[PDB]
Protein backbone atom coordinates (compact mmCIF):
# COMPACT_ATOMS: atom_id res chain seq x y z
CA UNK A 1 0.00 0.00 0.00
CA UNK A 2 1.54 3.25 -1.40
CA UNK A 3 0.29 5.70 0.90
CA UNK A 4 -0.39 10.10 -0.23
CA UNK A 5 -2.34 12.89 0.78
CA UNK A 6 -5.80 13.92 0.79
CA UNK A 7 -7.90 16.28 -1.71
CA UNK A 8 -8.54 17.96 6.52
CA UNK A 9 -5.56 17.23 9.42
CA UNK A 10 -2.27 15.16 8.47
CA UNK A 11 -4.11 12.46 6.38
CA UNK A 12 -2.91 9.86 4.22
CA UNK A 13 -5.22 8.10 1.98
CA UNK A 14 -4.47 4.97 0.26
CA UNK A 15 -5.45 1.80 -2.23
CA UNK A 16 -5.68 -1.80 -1.21
CA UNK A 17 -6.14 -4.55 -3.30
CA UNK A 18 -7.54 -7.83 -2.58
CA UNK A 19 -8.99 -10.73 -4.08
CA UNK A 20 -12.96 -10.29 -5.27
CA UNK A 21 -13.15 -14.23 -4.51
CA UNK A 22 -10.60 -15.59 -1.94
CA UNK A 23 -10.79 -18.93 -3.60
CA UNK A 24 -9.75 -17.36 -6.59
CA UNK A 25 -7.23 -15.08 -5.91
CA UNK A 26 -5.88 -14.83 -9.12
CA UNK A 27 -9.49 -14.33 -10.62
CA UNK A 28 -11.05 -10.83 -10.19
CA UNK A 29 -9.74 -7.73 -8.48
CA UNK A 30 -11.30 -5.18 -5.55
CA UNK A 31 -9.33 -2.20 -4.30
CA UNK A 32 -10.51 -0.62 -0.88
CA UNK A 33 -9.81 3.40 -0.17
CA UNK A 34 -8.09 3.87 3.10
CA UNK A 35 -7.51 7.30 5.01
CA UNK A 36 -4.71 7.54 7.92
CA UNK A 37 -4.45 10.06 10.47
CA UNK A 38 -0.93 9.47 11.40
CA UNK A 39 -0.56 8.88 15.78
CA UNK A 40 1.30 12.30 17.25
CA UNK A 41 3.31 10.61 20.33
CA UNK A 42 4.58 7.47 20.74
CA UNK A 43 2.32 4.60 18.31
CA UNK A 44 1.28 1.53 19.60
CA UNK A 45 -0.79 0.70 16.19
CA UNK A 46 -3.56 1.51 14.43
CA UNK A 47 -7.00 2.25 15.23
CA UNK A 48 -9.64 0.78 12.71
CA UNK A 49 -12.84 1.99 13.02
CA UNK A 50 -16.22 1.21 11.34
CA UNK A 51 -19.27 3.34 10.84
CA UNK A 52 -21.72 0.30 10.62
CA UNK A 53 -25.16 0.72 8.07
CA UNK A 54 -23.92 -1.31 5.94
CA UNK A 55 -23.48 0.78 3.02
CA UNK A 56 -21.86 3.49 5.66
CA UNK A 57 -18.06 5.13 4.49
CA UNK A 58 -15.46 4.10 7.07
CA UNK A 59 -13.17 7.09 5.40
CA UNK A 60 -16.01 9.75 6.05
CA UNK A 61 -16.66 8.28 9.50
CA UNK A 62 -12.65 8.90 10.14
CA UNK A 63 -13.10 12.27 9.22
CA UNK A 64 -15.46 12.94 11.74
CA UNK A 65 -14.46 10.54 14.58
CA UNK A 66 -10.92 12.67 14.32
CA UNK A 67 -12.39 15.59 15.80
CA UNK A 68 -14.15 14.50 18.62
CA UNK A 69 -11.27 12.03 19.12
CA UNK A 70 -9.84 11.59 22.99
CA UNK A 71 -6.16 13.36 22.68
CA UNK A 72 -4.65 10.50 24.53
CA UNK A 73 -5.87 8.37 21.85
CA UNK A 74 -4.68 10.40 19.16
CA UNK A 75 -1.01 10.34 20.75
CA UNK A 76 -0.92 6.70 20.86
CA UNK A 77 -2.94 5.37 17.65
CA UNK A 78 -3.23 6.01 13.82
CA UNK A 79 -6.60 6.43 13.31
CA UNK A 80 -7.68 4.33 10.28
CA UNK A 81 -10.92 4.43 8.47
CA UNK A 82 -11.68 2.38 5.44
CA UNK A 83 -14.46 1.45 2.87
CA UNK A 84 -15.24 -1.99 2.92
CA UNK A 85 -15.74 -3.88 -0.71
CA UNK A 86 -18.78 -2.18 -2.69
CA UNK A 87 -19.30 1.08 -1.03
CA UNK A 88 -18.19 4.56 -1.25
CA UNK A 89 -14.90 4.80 -3.32
CA UNK A 90 -13.81 1.55 -2.92
CA UNK A 91 -13.91 -0.09 -6.24
CA UNK A 92 -16.23 -1.48 -7.84
CA UNK A 93 -18.98 0.50 -6.05
CA UNK A 94 -22.87 -1.40 -5.72
CA UNK A 95 -24.69 0.36 -8.21
CA UNK A 96 -28.28 -0.01 -8.50
CA UNK A 97 -30.32 2.82 -8.60
CA UNK A 98 -30.02 5.60 -10.61
CA UNK A 99 -31.18 9.26 -8.54
CA UNK A 100 -34.15 9.63 -10.64
CA UNK A 101 -35.21 5.24 -9.08
CA UNK A 102 -34.36 6.66 -5.95
CA UNK A 103 -36.54 9.71 -5.84
CA UNK A 104 -39.49 8.11 -7.77
CA UNK A 105 -39.84 5.70 -4.94
CA UNK A 106 -39.96 8.12 -2.46
CA UNK A 107 -42.35 10.39 -4.13
CA UNK A 108 -45.05 7.27 -3.55
CA UNK A 109 -46.64 7.10 0.09
CA UNK A 110 -45.39 3.39 -0.24
CA UNK A 111 -48.28 2.82 2.22
CA UNK A 112 -50.95 0.36 0.37
CA UNK A 113 -51.07 -3.60 1.58
CA UNK A 114 -54.03 -4.54 -0.38
CA UNK A 115 -53.49 -6.83 -2.96
CA UNK A 116 -52.77 -4.39 -5.61
CA UNK A 117 -50.44 -2.74 -3.36
CA UNK A 118 -48.02 -5.38 -2.46
CA UNK A 119 -47.62 -6.37 -6.23
CA UNK A 120 -46.80 -2.66 -7.26
CA UNK A 121 -44.42 -3.01 -4.59
CA UNK A 122 -43.16 -6.64 -5.26
CA UNK A 123 -42.65 -5.42 -8.55
CA UNK A 124 -40.30 -2.30 -7.88
CA UNK A 125 -38.15 -4.79 -5.79
CA UNK A 126 -37.73 -7.29 -8.58
CA UNK A 127 -36.64 -4.43 -11.42
CA UNK A 128 -34.47 -2.97 -8.40
CA UNK A 129 -32.83 -6.59 -7.96
CA UNK A 130 -32.41 -6.84 -11.82
CA UNK A 131 -30.90 -3.42 -12.05
CA UNK A 132 -28.18 -4.11 -9.30
CA UNK A 133 -27.39 -7.53 -11.80
CA UNK A 134 -27.30 -6.05 -14.57
CA UNK A 135 -24.66 -3.13 -13.43
CA UNK A 136 -22.78 -5.46 -10.98
CA UNK A 137 -23.08 -9.01 -12.03
CA UNK A 138 -23.99 -11.93 -9.79
CA UNK A 139 -20.25 -12.69 -8.68
CA UNK A 140 -19.19 -9.25 -7.24
CA UNK A 141 -22.79 -9.10 -5.47
CA UNK A 142 -22.30 -12.81 -4.57
CA UNK A 143 -18.96 -11.88 -2.30
CA UNK A 144 -20.26 -8.47 -0.49
CA UNK A 145 -20.99 -10.39 2.55
CA UNK A 146 -19.42 -9.35 6.10
CA UNK A 147 -17.51 -12.55 5.72
CA UNK A 148 -15.27 -11.33 3.07
CA UNK A 149 -15.34 -8.14 4.79
CA UNK A 150 -13.64 -9.70 7.87
CA UNK A 151 -11.12 -11.20 5.42
CA UNK A 152 -10.09 -8.02 4.19
CA UNK A 153 -9.75 -6.59 7.47
CA UNK A 154 -7.01 -8.95 7.99
CA UNK A 155 -5.69 -8.50 4.57
CA UNK A 156 -6.03 -4.58 5.78
CA UNK A 157 -4.23 -5.52 9.34
CA UNK A 158 -1.35 -6.85 7.89
CA UNK A 159 -0.65 -3.96 5.42
CA UNK A 160 -0.38 -1.02 8.36
CA UNK A 161 2.10 -3.29 9.70
CA UNK A 162 0.37 -4.65 12.78
CA UNK A 163 0.59 -7.77 14.34
CA UNK A 164 -2.65 -7.52 16.06
CA UNK A 165 -5.74 -5.81 15.51
CA UNK A 166 -7.05 -2.71 17.17
CA UNK A 167 -10.88 -2.37 16.30
CA UNK A 168 -13.93 -0.26 17.03
CA UNK A 169 -17.11 -0.64 15.62
CA UNK A 170 -20.62 0.98 16.00
CA UNK A 171 -23.75 -0.93 14.85
CA UNK A 172 -23.16 -3.14 11.82
CA UNK A 173 -19.64 -2.76 12.77
CA UNK A 174 -20.22 -4.78 15.26
CA UNK A 175 -20.77 -7.72 13.28
CA UNK A 176 -17.61 -7.22 11.30
CA UNK A 177 -16.27 -7.48 14.30
CA UNK A 178 -17.58 -11.10 15.44
CA UNK A 179 -17.09 -12.00 12.52
CA UNK A 180 -13.37 -11.33 12.67
CA UNK A 181 -13.06 -12.28 15.79
CA UNK A 182 -13.96 -16.29 15.02
CA UNK A 183 -11.86 -16.64 12.11
CA UNK A 184 -8.84 -14.09 13.45
CA UNK A 185 -8.89 -14.14 16.91
CA UNK A 186 -5.15 -14.83 17.61
CA UNK A 187 -4.83 -11.08 15.36
CA UNK A 188 -7.25 -9.45 17.95
CA UNK A 189 -5.30 -7.30 20.22
CA UNK A 190 -8.65 -4.90 21.57
CA UNK A 191 -12.14 -4.60 20.32
CA UNK A 192 -14.65 -2.12 21.15
CA UNK A 193 -18.31 -2.63 19.45
CA UNK A 194 -20.54 0.36 20.20
CA UNK A 195 -24.39 -0.63 19.29
CA UNK A 196 -24.89 -4.33 18.56
CA UNK A 197 -25.77 -6.96 16.69
CA UNK A 198 -26.54 -10.57 17.71
CA UNK A 199 -25.27 -12.73 15.00
CA UNK A 200 -27.77 -15.29 16.70
CA UNK A 201 -31.12 -13.47 16.44
CA UNK A 202 -33.95 -14.68 14.67
CA UNK A 203 -34.06 -12.22 11.77
CA UNK A 204 -38.36 -10.89 12.20
CA UNK A 205 -37.96 -11.16 16.27
CA UNK A 206 -34.93 -8.42 16.13
CA UNK A 207 -36.93 -6.56 13.58
CA UNK A 208 -39.74 -6.37 15.90
CA UNK A 209 -38.01 -5.33 18.68
CA UNK A 210 -36.49 -2.86 16.38
CA UNK A 211 -39.57 -1.66 15.33
CA UNK A 212 -40.22 -1.48 19.60
CA UNK A 213 -37.49 0.29 20.10
CA UNK A 214 -37.94 3.02 17.60
CA UNK A 215 -41.62 3.39 18.83
CA UNK A 216 -40.34 3.58 22.67
CA UNK A 217 -37.60 6.63 21.21
CA UNK A 218 -40.66 7.98 20.04
CA UNK A 219 -42.14 7.69 23.68
CA UNK A 220 -38.95 9.49 25.32
CA UNK A 221 -38.82 11.92 22.12
CA UNK A 222 -42.89 12.71 22.48
CA UNK A 223 -42.18 12.98 26.78
CA UNK A 224 -39.69 15.34 26.74
CA UNK A 225 -41.43 17.68 24.23
CA UNK A 226 -44.03 17.81 26.20
CA UNK A 227 -42.61 20.09 28.42
CA UNK A 228 -41.60 22.03 26.09
CA UNK A 229 -43.93 25.47 25.39
CA UNK A 230 -45.75 25.14 21.79
CA UNK A 231 -45.39 20.96 21.37
CA UNK A 232 -46.81 20.02 18.03
CA UNK A 233 -48.03 16.88 19.83
CA UNK A 234 -49.48 18.30 22.40
CA UNK A 235 -48.87 18.96 26.28
CA UNK A 236 -50.59 15.02 26.60
CA UNK A 237 -47.89 12.12 26.02
CA UNK A 238 -50.08 9.72 25.71
CA UNK A 239 -52.06 11.04 22.59
CA UNK A 240 -48.84 11.57 20.99
CA UNK A 241 -49.05 8.76 18.54
CA UNK A 242 -52.94 9.80 17.15
CA UNK A 243 -51.79 13.64 17.13
CA UNK A 244 -48.94 12.44 15.53
CA UNK A 245 -50.70 10.58 12.79
CA UNK A 246 -53.50 13.73 12.37
CA UNK A 247 -50.14 15.21 11.16
CA UNK A 248 -48.81 12.60 8.89
CA UNK A 249 -51.53 11.05 7.77
CA UNK A 250 -53.44 14.08 5.81
CA UNK A 251 -49.81 13.41 3.23
CA UNK A 252 -52.42 10.18 1.66
CA UNK A 253 -55.01 10.68 -0.17
CA UNK A 254 -58.47 9.94 1.95
CA UNK A 255 -59.77 7.95 -0.76
CA UNK A 256 -56.70 6.48 -2.64
CA UNK A 257 -53.34 5.71 -0.26
CA UNK A 258 -51.49 5.30 -3.86
CA UNK A 259 -52.41 9.38 -4.04
CA UNK A 260 -49.22 11.04 -2.04
CA UNK A 261 -50.94 14.79 -1.10
CA UNK A 262 -47.29 16.34 -0.27
CA UNK A 263 -47.10 19.30 2.56
CA UNK A 264 -45.58 22.27 0.57
CA UNK A 265 -41.58 22.72 0.49
CA UNK A 266 -39.24 24.95 -0.92
CA UNK A 267 -37.73 22.15 -2.77
CA UNK A 268 -39.92 20.74 -5.99
CA UNK A 269 -40.46 17.45 -4.21
CA UNK A 270 -42.56 18.67 -1.68
CA UNK A 271 -42.80 16.25 1.57
CA UNK A 272 -44.62 12.74 0.55
CA UNK A 273 -45.81 10.23 3.85
CA UNK A 274 -42.99 7.86 3.74
CA UNK A 275 -40.27 10.46 3.75
CA UNK A 276 -42.31 12.23 6.78
CA UNK A 277 -41.92 8.70 8.33
CA UNK A 278 -37.82 8.33 7.14
CA UNK A 279 -37.51 11.74 8.28
CA UNK A 280 -39.03 11.24 12.29
CA UNK A 281 -36.78 7.28 12.01
CA UNK A 282 -33.96 9.52 11.37
CA UNK A 283 -34.35 12.21 14.42
CA UNK A 284 -34.70 9.33 16.48
CA UNK A 285 -31.26 8.48 16.24
CA UNK A 286 -30.12 10.86 18.29
CA UNK A 287 -31.60 13.92 21.10
CA UNK A 288 -28.89 16.04 18.89
CA UNK A 289 -31.71 15.72 16.30
CA UNK A 290 -35.11 16.00 18.40
CA UNK A 291 -35.03 19.91 18.15
CA UNK A 292 -35.25 19.43 14.31
CA UNK A 293 -38.22 16.95 14.42
CA UNK A 294 -39.93 19.12 16.63
CA UNK A 295 -39.73 21.76 13.95
CA UNK A 296 -40.67 19.41 11.19
CA UNK A 297 -43.76 18.79 12.78
CA UNK A 298 -44.71 22.46 13.92
CA UNK A 299 -43.93 22.97 9.79
CA UNK A 300 -46.90 20.47 9.14
CA UNK A 301 -49.20 21.70 10.90
CA UNK A 302 -48.98 24.54 8.54
CA UNK A 303 -49.10 21.86 5.86
CA UNK A 304 -45.06 22.97 5.12
CA UNK A 305 -42.33 19.66 5.45
CA UNK A 306 -39.20 21.22 5.08
CA UNK A 307 -37.20 19.97 7.68
CA UNK A 308 -38.73 16.74 7.46
CA UNK A 309 -37.51 16.59 4.04
CA UNK A 310 -33.90 17.41 5.09
CA UNK A 311 -33.91 14.91 7.47
CA UNK A 312 -35.13 12.00 5.55
CA UNK A 313 -32.55 13.22 2.92
CA UNK A 314 -29.62 13.39 5.33
CA UNK A 315 -31.22 9.47 6.07
CA UNK A 316 -30.90 8.25 2.59
CA UNK A 317 -27.48 10.41 1.93
CA UNK A 318 -29.17 13.14 -1.01
CA UNK A 319 -26.89 15.94 -1.17
CA UNK A 320 -28.44 19.73 -2.24
CA UNK A 321 -27.77 18.58 -6.24
CA UNK A 322 -30.11 15.42 -5.74
CA UNK A 323 -27.05 13.36 -5.97
CA UNK A 324 -27.06 10.12 -3.63
CA UNK A 325 -24.13 7.76 -2.67
CA UNK A 326 -24.32 4.28 -2.64
CA UNK A 327 -25.14 3.43 0.95
CA UNK A 328 -28.73 2.48 -0.03
CA UNK A 329 -27.84 -0.09 -2.90
CA UNK A 330 -24.91 -1.44 -0.99
CA UNK A 331 -26.77 -1.42 2.42
CA UNK A 332 -29.37 -3.80 0.68
CA UNK A 333 -26.68 -5.72 -1.08
CA UNK A 334 -24.52 -6.39 1.70
CA UNK A 335 -27.79 -7.16 4.32
CA UNK A 336 -28.93 -9.82 1.04
CA UNK A 337 -25.57 -11.79 1.92
CA UNK A 338 -25.59 -11.71 5.44
CA UNK A 339 -28.17 -14.15 6.52
CA UNK A 340 -30.89 -16.36 4.50
CA UNK A 341 -33.94 -14.10 4.03
CA UNK A 342 -37.29 -14.84 4.77
CA UNK A 343 -39.27 -16.40 2.06
CA UNK A 344 -42.72 -17.43 3.81
CA UNK A 345 -45.39 -15.16 2.98
CA UNK A 346 -47.60 -15.95 6.18
CA UNK A 347 -44.44 -14.83 8.25
CA UNK A 348 -44.21 -12.15 6.48
CA UNK A 349 -47.66 -10.76 7.20
CA UNK A 350 -47.33 -11.54 10.52
CA UNK A 351 -44.83 -9.83 11.24
CA UNK A 352 -46.92 -7.14 10.18
CA UNK A 353 -50.10 -7.61 12.24
CA UNK A 354 -47.33 -7.55 15.17
CA UNK A 355 -45.49 -4.43 14.07
CA UNK A 356 -48.37 -2.26 13.56
CA UNK A 357 -49.40 -3.18 17.51
CA UNK A 358 -45.94 -2.32 18.56
CA UNK A 359 -45.12 0.73 16.36
CA UNK A 360 -48.17 2.56 16.18
CA UNK A 361 -46.50 5.68 15.15
CA UNK A 362 -44.63 4.24 12.17
CA UNK A 363 -48.04 2.12 10.70
CA UNK A 364 -50.88 3.65 8.71
CA UNK A 365 -54.34 2.98 8.93
CA UNK A 366 -55.86 -0.27 9.74
CA UNK A 367 -53.62 -4.41 9.00
CA UNK A 368 -54.62 -5.45 5.68
CA UNK A 369 -54.05 -8.91 5.61
CA UNK A 370 -51.17 -8.84 2.99
CA UNK A 371 -47.77 -7.49 3.38
CA UNK A 372 -44.74 -7.23 1.23
CA UNK A 373 -41.72 -9.46 1.02
CA UNK A 374 -38.29 -7.49 1.60
CA UNK A 375 -35.83 -6.99 -1.16
CA UNK A 376 -34.29 -9.83 0.22
CA UNK A 377 -36.59 -12.67 -0.61
CA UNK A 378 -35.64 -11.89 -4.00
CA UNK A 379 -31.92 -11.84 -4.13
CA UNK A 380 -30.56 -13.78 -6.98
CA UNK A 381 -27.31 -14.72 -5.00
CA UNK A 382 -27.23 -16.71 -1.78
CA UNK A 383 -26.40 -15.57 1.50
CA UNK A 384 -22.63 -16.65 2.75
CA UNK A 385 -23.38 -16.46 6.32
CA UNK A 386 -25.92 -17.76 9.21
CA UNK A 387 -27.48 -16.84 12.59
CA UNK A 388 -25.61 -18.77 15.01
CA UNK A 389 -24.12 -17.98 18.36
CA UNK A 390 -20.73 -15.95 18.28
CA UNK A 391 -17.84 -18.63 19.18
CA UNK A 392 -14.92 -17.78 19.31
CA UNK A 393 -12.84 -19.24 22.61
CA UNK A 394 -9.60 -17.79 22.45
CA UNK A 395 -10.49 -14.24 21.82
CA UNK A 396 -9.02 -11.26 24.46
CA UNK A 397 -11.80 -9.75 26.56
CA UNK A 398 -13.59 -6.99 24.33
CA UNK A 399 -16.11 -4.44 25.53
CA UNK A 400 -19.79 -4.19 24.38
CA UNK A 401 -20.91 -0.76 24.85
CA UNK A 402 -24.78 -0.80 24.65
CA UNK A 403 -27.27 1.94 25.30
CA UNK A 404 -30.88 1.44 27.40
CA UNK A 405 -33.27 2.47 24.84
CA UNK A 406 -31.12 2.36 21.45
CA UNK A 407 -33.79 1.86 19.01
CA UNK A 408 -31.31 0.87 16.20
CA UNK A 409 -29.45 -1.92 18.06
CA UNK A 410 -31.33 -2.25 21.23
CA UNK A 411 -29.90 -2.65 24.52
CA UNK A 412 -30.40 -6.06 24.92
CA UNK A 413 -28.81 -7.39 21.77
CA UNK A 414 -25.58 -5.94 23.51
CA UNK A 415 -26.19 -7.72 26.52
CA UNK A 416 -26.83 -11.10 24.42
CA UNK A 417 -23.46 -10.48 21.99
CA UNK A 418 -21.39 -9.75 25.11
CA UNK A 419 -22.43 -13.14 26.78
CA UNK A 420 -21.47 -15.10 23.43
CA UNK A 421 -18.24 -12.85 23.70
CA UNK A 422 -18.20 -13.28 26.78
CA UNK A 423 -16.63 -9.57 27.29
CA UNK A 424 -16.93 -5.91 28.95
CA UNK A 425 -20.49 -4.87 28.96
CA UNK A 426 -20.70 -1.09 29.46
CA UNK A 427 -23.79 0.68 29.44
CA UNK A 428 -25.37 4.35 28.59
CA UNK A 429 -28.07 5.47 30.10
CA UNK A 430 -29.96 7.19 27.62
CA UNK A 431 -31.58 7.18 23.82
CA UNK A 432 -29.88 7.24 21.18
CA UNK A 433 -27.70 5.12 18.75
CA UNK A 434 -24.46 4.32 20.03
CA UNK A 435 -21.98 6.83 21.74
CA UNK A 436 -18.43 6.22 21.81
CA UNK A 437 -16.57 9.26 21.26
CA UNK A 438 -19.71 11.15 20.85
CA UNK A 439 -19.04 13.57 23.94
CA UNK A 440 -19.66 12.04 26.36
CA UNK A 441 -16.42 12.49 28.88
CA UNK A 442 -17.65 8.88 31.15
CA UNK A 443 -17.90 6.51 28.30
CA UNK A 444 -14.50 7.74 26.74
CA UNK A 445 -12.66 7.59 29.61
CA UNK A 446 -13.72 3.44 30.40
CA UNK A 447 -12.65 3.47 26.12
CA UNK A 448 -9.00 5.19 26.28
CA UNK A 449 -8.45 2.74 29.43
CA UNK A 450 -9.13 -0.30 27.54
CA UNK A 451 -7.97 0.51 24.59
CA UNK A 452 -4.09 1.85 25.90
CA UNK A 453 -3.71 -0.44 29.00
CA UNK A 454 -5.84 -3.08 28.08
CA UNK A 455 -8.04 -2.57 31.23
CA UNK A 456 -12.33 -3.76 31.19
CA UNK A 457 -14.91 -1.51 32.25
CA UNK A 458 -16.10 -3.58 35.75
CA UNK A 459 -19.48 -5.51 35.90
CA UNK A 460 -22.10 -3.33 35.90
CA UNK A 461 -20.24 -0.09 34.94
CA UNK A 462 -23.15 2.54 33.73
CA UNK A 463 -22.38 6.08 32.75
Amino acid sequence: VEWTPCRPGGALCGKLAVPVDYDRPDGDVAALALIRFPATGDKIGSLVINPGGPGESGIEAALGVFQTLPKRVHERFDLVGFDPRGVASSRPAIWCNSDADNDRLRAEPQVDYSREGVAHIENETKQFVGRCVDKMGKNFLAHVGTVNVAKDLDAIRAALGDDKLTYLGYSYGTRIGSAYAEEFPQRVRAMILDGAVDPNADPIEAELRQAKGFQDAFNNYAADCAKNAGCPLGADPAKAVEVYHSLVDPLVDPDNPRISRPARTKDPRGLSYSDAIVGTIMALYSPNLWQHLTDGLSELVDNRGDTLLALADMYMRRDSHGRYNNSGDARVAINCVDQPPVTDRDKVIDEDRRAREIAPFMSYGKFTGDAPLGTCAFWPVPPTSQPHAVSAPGLVPTVVVSTTHDPATPYKAGVDLANQLRGSLLTFDGTQHTVVFQGDSCIDEYVTAYLIGGTTPPSGAKC
